[PDB]
């Protein structure tokens, strides 16, 4: 599961869960390798946000039902996403509906001002995505492949590291 590429994987989804819960789209490329993480946060401003208005009728069917208000309502979902991925589609655009589901669950966790429940929500997506793509994200570089399949808002090109 974990790799040196995982410092560029989890840093896309833990930062976009905070784009919709706290407004933070990031301005400083992320820990270790993170120039691809900056490029992917630019892209999710349109491709992630467009799915918060196309599939959010199904997100409320799993957030009024689950009423996610703890880290225990999130760590129980790390079994579920094994069966949602498998191949996950190699266009990477089908994974965006789980990333924008997680960003709307993170917004319901900021209605009660929690944040230690949104750290395991990024892992319930991404640590389980690199369980089912334990060599396929490593081979395809699927986080750059996500930016190359859209590029709709990465016209700034991301990159140029700051802080860590
Ligand atoms: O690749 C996907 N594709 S998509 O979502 O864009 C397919 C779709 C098509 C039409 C309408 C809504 C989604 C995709 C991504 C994420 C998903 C799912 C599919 N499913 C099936 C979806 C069709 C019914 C919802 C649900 C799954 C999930 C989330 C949370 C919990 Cl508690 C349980 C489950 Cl099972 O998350």
């Amino acid at each position: 599961m974990e790799d040196e590429l995982y410092r560029q994987s989890l840093e896309i989804i833990s930062r976009y869960l905070r784009e919709q819960a706290t407004g933070a789209k990031d301005t400083k490329p992320m820990g270790r390798s993170g120039a691809t993480s900056r490029k992917a946060l630019e892209t999710l401003r349109r491709v992630g946000d467009g799915v918060q208005r196309n599939h959010e009728t199904a997100f409320q069917g799993m957030l009024r039902k689950l009423d996610i208000k703890n880290e225990d309502d999130v760590k129980s979902l790390s079994r579920v996403m094994i069966h949602v991925f498998s191949d996950g589609v190699t266009n990477w655009g089908r994974i965006v509906t789980l990333i924008s589901f997680g960003a709307f669950v993170a917004k319901h966790l900021k209605t009660i001002n929690q944040e230690s429940s949104i750290e395991p929500l990024a892992e319930s997506i991404t640590d389980v995505l690199v369980r089912t793509k334990r060599d396929w994200l490593v081979k395809q570089r699927g986080w750059d492949g996500f930016v190359e399949f859209f590029h709709v808002e990465d016209l700034e090109g991301g990159h140029h590291h700051h802080h860590h």
